[PDB]
DNA sequence: AGTTTTGTTTTTTTTTT
DNA sequence: AAACAAAACT
RNA sequence: AAAAAAAAA
DNA sequence: TTTTTTTTTTTTTTTTTTTTTATAAA
DNA sequence: AAAAAAAAAAAAAAAAAAA
DNA sequence: AAAA
């Protein structure tokens, strides 16, 4: 079976060829004989045709030279057979030669093509970096299977058959109950869809809309089973998208696909820690045609502008801009609840759908659908979506006869995630309904419920009722629904007063009892919540030591495991800071960084000082991650949604009431309370504020009266004043005092506010007259707000918020470092000003694009490599004599450029310069650092320079103490190597006009020094010429 | 008149289901 | 993390 | 070796 | 209930102690 | 010579006692 | 070498 190699896509002739042919197809073909939906399969097929005899013909002839030069001698060697002649030996010796010399052209420009691949991505956080870290990838096989025989057996079409038979059944069972399914609907309150929002989702579809879904599609991906790929659609959007149109148009208007979309192929994926042995076991990824995956993105997009409505705040998976770590904070907080309480009847139940997606009901799905609202051609084009979709499985790369998928959502599809949502949600909104099913009350909150996709959890008072009637519902959704879950695996903590009472409970019901602990959405939810430190965390610190010890020997530098560091631990830490945000003792923090410091420097003492690596001002743009400051940022976070005070955000109002409910609302930028007494019990949100208001007087600001103040706050409510006047100002005016106007302009700002000044209630205008017009309150309000303040004020956008904190806690801590530049300078006798300073940043940011030269760089500026002097220091010894054995002391400015051993190299380097017909001073500074005097600052030529110098530094490098020069060959090998590397990049990269301007020159001075013998035995030759 | 800063956009990997 | 472009401050 | 949302660099 | 004193914790600064054996390539 | 760690000082918040 |  064909797919397309994204290759061809690239080259001059096979895209003119195509877009010559899609024009040429679609002007004759389209008539009205023919169907739309049928012409576009027509039309695939010629496109899958041409591509196999355009890459045929091309590979004809990048061999046309090897296929004649082999016709012709052998022709002449048969010539030999009858008589043996010398000049025909002579010439079949010539050409022989000759085809073994294209033969090894052909080789070597594949493998420096691939090296120069690999060149610009080392150490850097790419694919290559990941896959080092990782064990080797497999390929899918099977060779044995457990049988329904109940044996373990390996026949090849016996495996064939047991796994087709098994997929083939699991989809098999449509159910036909439509009149016990309208009863459950008619039985509950579901909300509606309006006419405007009805509207809105069967709007024609534009070609704009479907523009903008073609720009965003992931490259790289696995084509369907038509073999296009979402690159093919890209390059071709200009002539594809005016018939896409009229494509989608048919489809509005009939309700009809063709014949192509209903087509999948199965991929059958082995689930974590399970057998491959058992059939049971594996979950069947689906690749879906390219063309279909855009019309299901265009209707998955529609219906997701409305799901807030339709969804309950309770469900958190796959919705635009919750949080998981909300349903964590929330169940955390209600399991302190029943710690505290002195009666105890509660139960906590953690429940899974077992294979949710693939035991949907398609017609309850429908049938939920119109009760929402939602019909005309956006319902019809669904319906016809689900009408006769059908499998392929590909198995052993040997594609199996073709069964229908009767139940289930498409597994591998854009729209499924929120039709499951939609389906699970009419079983949520029954079970709050219900009032025999107890939820636990927390002040003015009820809980019953939370829900993360399939996944639920559940919280009830006095179980043994309210459990068993739960259970009812859910039978009864099932027989509708077929939705169904396993009640052993289910997990639940069971409180009671007494064991008596406990082992009744646990009599009566399916139930499986954790008394420590169950693990839920990544973390472990405890019994205790005293327990939150040593389950989440001590574990934590333990898996990241053993994981660093695994890649003690890994074969990367320092700059190499900082990135590994960055890319494999910062996430998982985050995400536990994110989660369970407890106050942690110092000692978590010391381990952390010991252990990740000891991987970074290879169990060696540091290079290169910590203080200095953590700002990306300083050694060209590495930095060290601050495990500090991270924490910091994620506690600090909360207070943003404090001051945004959103209904939807359960999670915050649900910690201990005792003294006092509504605090939290009145906390930021609000005015400072006399009680000091609330949040004695509190897990997160007493630590969050004792770290917000640490950081504001690190900064020196008032945070309690603000340009930022609401309206809605202590400070206006002090003043006596009636909740009209409060509501009338904000339905107006705008919700800041700042908008009502301080001292001078308190209501003058606009026309209409003194318009809204006559209405208000009359002795309340004096009260806040006096307020608003006090000296204190002018001064306060008016002051310009700091960055620090806009973060959590002006962002209607939680989006990104960390990331925005810890940049700014990186600057209020910044701390004084020592400078390795100011020392060169002491080395030599010269004082480099601020501008010369700023000079060697530059320079060793932007040196180079690779990583490899770039670190040789900065281990030269930050003074990275032993020397004699500093070893006989270390050594208590007074032997600090150069290691090459010239007899002077070893300085580091010796060992880079006094030695007499390395200056007749630097000499060969100034006389390449002189060919290039520059003129430089013969300065250490402008080779080892990168500052240059101030004429040659602005000069067009450092591009060539910088890569005859960092050459220059590697071979010096190279032999760093031995008793022998650098040679000149060796240099010239280097500047070579370079060359190659990024001449395969410039084309690649499409950047051939910059490439030509740097080497060009430089390259016809390297060719004019060597010799015809030199040239060869290294390799050596344009590759520009 | 010149350089630095701030924001957006395109590309990588990891977290949950 | 990088690059590019727009606006303000030195 | 596919889908959705979220997070960082 | 309010104000002042005392005690504890955290963060920053300064001084003292210890190191590593060459490097880049892989 | 250079980096890290330990020790001491300084400042602010919280608690208890007195006015 | 550490991809497709
Ligand atoms: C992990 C994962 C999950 N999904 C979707 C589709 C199903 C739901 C539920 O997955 P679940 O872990 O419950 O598994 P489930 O299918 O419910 O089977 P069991 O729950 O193990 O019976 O999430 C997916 O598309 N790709 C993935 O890689
Ligand atoms: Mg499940
Ligand atoms: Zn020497």
């Amino acid at each position: 079976t064909w797919k397309l190699n994204n290759l061809l896509l690239n080259d001059y002739w096979v895209h003119n060829e195509m877009k010559a042919e899609i024009k040429m197809f679609f002007e004759t073909n389209e008539n009205k004989d023919t169907t739309y939906q049928n012409l576009w399969d027509a039309f695939k097929a010629v496109c899958r045709g041409k591509f196999i005899a355009l890459n045929a013909y091309k590979r004809k002839q990048e061999r046309s030279k090897i296929d004649t030069l082999t016709s012709q001698l052998k022709e002449l060697e048969k010539q030999e057979q009858t008589h043996s002649k010398a000049s025909r030996r002579q010439e079949i010796t010539k050409i022989r030669a000759e085809l073994k010399e294209i033969e090894t052209q052909k080789t070597l420009q594949k493998i420096n093509e691939s090296r120069s691949w690999f060149f610009e991505r080392i150490n850097k956080i790419d694919r290559p970096l990941a896959r080092l870290i990782k064990k080797k990838r497999e390929k899918n096989q099977i060779d044995t299977i457990k049988n329904d025989k109940g044996d373990i057996t390996t026949d090849p079409t016996e495996i064939q058959t047991t796994i087709r038979e098994y997929y083939k059944h699991l989809y098999a069972n449509k159910l036909e109950n439509l009149e016990e399914m309208d009863t459950f609907l008619d039985t509950y309150t579901l909300p509606r869809l309006n006419q405007e929002e009805v509207e809105s989702l069967n709007r024609p579809i534009t070609g704009s809309e479907i523009v903008a879904i073609i720009n965003s599609l992931p490259t790289k991906k696995s084509p369907g089973p038509d073999g296009f790929t979402a690159e093919f659609y890209q390059r071709y959007k200009e002539e594809l998208v005016p018939f896409l149109l009229k494509l989608f148009q048919s489809i509005e208007k009939e309700g009809i696909l063709p014949n192509s979309f209903y087509e999948a192929s199965i991929i059958l994926i082995p689930k974590p820690g399970r057998d491959t042995t058992k059939k049971e076991n594996f979950r069947p990824i689906s690749l879906m045609n390219i063309d279909a995956k855009i019309l299901n993105k265009i209707l998955a997009n529609r219906i997701q502008q409305h799901i807030k409505k339709l969804i309950h705040h309770d469900q958190v998976g796959f919705i635009p801009g919750m949080q998981g770590w909300f349903n964590i904070r929330k169940s955390i907080n209600v399991i302190q609840h029943i710690n505290r309480a002195k009666d105890k009847n509660h139960m906590i139940i953690s429940i899974d759908a077992e294979k949710a997606f693939d035991k949907i009901q398609q017609p309850f799905m429908l049938k939920t659908l119109n009760k929402l609202g939602i019909d005309g051609t956006y319902f019809k084009i669904i319906r016809a979506i689900y009408d006769k979709p059908t499998a392929n499985i590909i198995l052993n790369g040997q594609k199996l006869e073709a069964f229908p998928l009767k139940t289930g959502t498409r597994q591998g599809c854009p729209l499924s995630p929120l039709l499951f949502n939609i389906v699970l949600e009419v079983l949520a909104r029954a079970i709050r309904q219900e009032k025999e099913i107890k939820g636990i009350q927390l002040g003015k909150e009820e809980v019953k419920l939370s829900l993360f996709a399939d996944d639920m959890i559940v919280y009830l008072e006095n179980p043994i009722v309210s459990a068993q009637n739960l259970l009812k519902l859910i039978s009864n959704f099932s027989k509708v629904s077929g939705y169904k879950i396993n009640v052993q695996k289910s997990q639940a903590f069971l409180y009671t007063n007494n064991r008596q009472t406990e082992s009744q409970i646990m009599g009566e019901l399916p139930f499986t009892i954790a008394s420590k602990r169950i693990k839920y959405l990544g973390i472990q939810l405890t019994r205790d919540v005293k327990d939150l430190f040593k389950e989440n965390y001590k574990p934590l610190l333990k898996e990241i030591k053993e994981e660093t010890n695994k890649w003690k020997n890994i074969p990367c530098s320092w700059v190499g495991r900082i990135n590994i560091v960055k890319m494999a631990i910062l996430p998982k830490v985050i995400y536990r800071f994110n989660a369970i945000p407890i106050k942690l003792p110092m000692t978590f923090f010391t381990e952390l960084e010991k252990t990740t410091l000891k991987f970074i420097w290879n169990q060696k003492r540091a290079r290169i000082a910590k203080s200095i690596l953590s700002q990306k001002n300083k050694a060209g743009g590495i930095t060290l991650p601050d495990f500090k400051l991270y924490y910091k940022a994620t506690v600090t976070k909360t207070a943003w949604y404090w001051y945004q005070n959103r209904d939807i955000d359960q999670w915050n109002r649900t910690e201990p009431s005792e003294i006092m409910p509504h605090i939290y609302n009145y906390l930021i930028f609000d005015k400072p309370e006399k009680n000091k007494q609330w949040g004695k019990d509190s897990l997160f949100n007493k630590w969050c504020w004792e770290n917000w208001l640490a950081i504001c007087r690190k900064l020196k600001l008032d945070p309690f009266l603000t340009p930022y103040t609401k309206i809605n706050s202590r400070w206006i409510k002090d003043l006596n004043v009636k909740p009209k006047t409060i509501k009338t100002l904000e339905e107006n005016l705008g919700i800041t005092i700042q908008d009502i106007g301080v001292g001078k302009d308190f209501m003058s700002k606009t026309p209409k506010a003194m318009a809204t000044k006559d209405k208000i209630d009359k002795w309340d205008l004096i009260k806040l007259k006096s307020f608003c017009t006090a000296k204190e309150t002018t001064i306060r309000v008016n002051r310009q707000p700091t960055t620090w303040e806009k973060i959590f004020a002006t962002y209607s956008s939680d989006k990104g918020l960390i990331s925005r904190i810890y940049n700014e806690l990186k600057q209020i801590y910044k701390k004084k470092t020592n400078n390795p530049i100011k020392k060169w300078a002491k080395d030599m006798n010269r004082h480099f000003s601020k501008e010369d300073i700023y000079a060697a940043k530059k320079h060793m940011k932007k040196c180079s694009s690779s990583l490899a030269i770039r670190e040789m760089q900065i281990k030269t500026t930050m003074r990275y490599h032993l020397t004699p002097v500093r070893m006989a220091i270390i050594k208590k010894s007074g032997n600090n004599r150069c290691w090459r054995g010239c007899g002077e002391i070893g300085t580091l400015l010796h060992c880079w450029w006094d030695c007499k051993l390395v200056q007749p190299l630097w000499k060969s380097v100034w006389r390449f310069l002189r060919d290039l017909e520059l003129e430089i001073p013969f300065d250490p500074a402008i080779p080892l650092l990168g500052i240059y005097p101030n004429e040659y600052k602005s000069c067009c030529y450092k591009d060539t320079c910088t890569r005859m110098f960092i050459a220059a530094l590697f071979t010096i490098a190279k032999t760093w103490n031995q008793p022998k020069c650098p040679t000149m060959i060796d240099w010239i090998k280097k500047m070579w190597h370079i060359y190659t590397m990024e001449y395969y990049a410039a084309i690649k990269n499409d950047e051939f006009i910059s490439f030509v301007g740097t080497w060009m020159k430089l390259e016809t001075i390297i060719l004019s020094k060597l010799s015809q013998e030199q040239k060869t035995k290294h390799r050596i030759f344009s590759l520009i010429g």
